[PDB]
């Protein structure tokens, strides 16, 4: 059903947003590791922590790309649900507009109407 798909996009999105949260802390700690490495004058291990900081940032990027893909899929489902809610409402309204137009067991009117049309409409070809 559309709603099982809905709940699941939300569960996966929620999960990703704290992957996001965890990664950012990890980026913050690589930043702090490289600084401490410089305070011992080890520029190389400070450079290495910076390279590792960059890989975590790329991973974060791809975590946010997954989230966004899921959020747009979610919007499309709920937008399509509202559109279906409209169509069913119009289909039920047209049936109701038909009962009202057939609201005369008596008499004769609507095909008296339909060939007064043909006289008026006859001015066209």
């Amino acid at each position: 059903s559309p709603t099982k798909a809905i709940v699941r996009l939300r569960e996966h999105i929620n999960l990703l947003s704290k992957k996001q949260s965890h990664l950012r802390t990890q980026i913050t700690n690589q930043e702090n590791e490289a600084r401490i490495f410089l305070t011992k004058g080890n520029k190389v291990m400070a450079k290495n922590a910076l390279k590792k900081k960059k890989t975590i940032e790329q991973l974060l990027s791809k975590v946010e790309g997954t989230m966004e893909s899921m959020e747009q899929q979610l919007f499309s489902i709920e937008s399509a649900n509202l559109n279906l809610e409209t169509m069913r409402a119009m289909q039920e309204g047209a049936k109701a507009m038909k009962t009202i137009h057939s609201g005369l067991d008596i008499d004769k009117v609507d095909e008296t109407m339909d060939e007064i049309r043909e006289q008026v409409e006859l001015g066209d070809e």
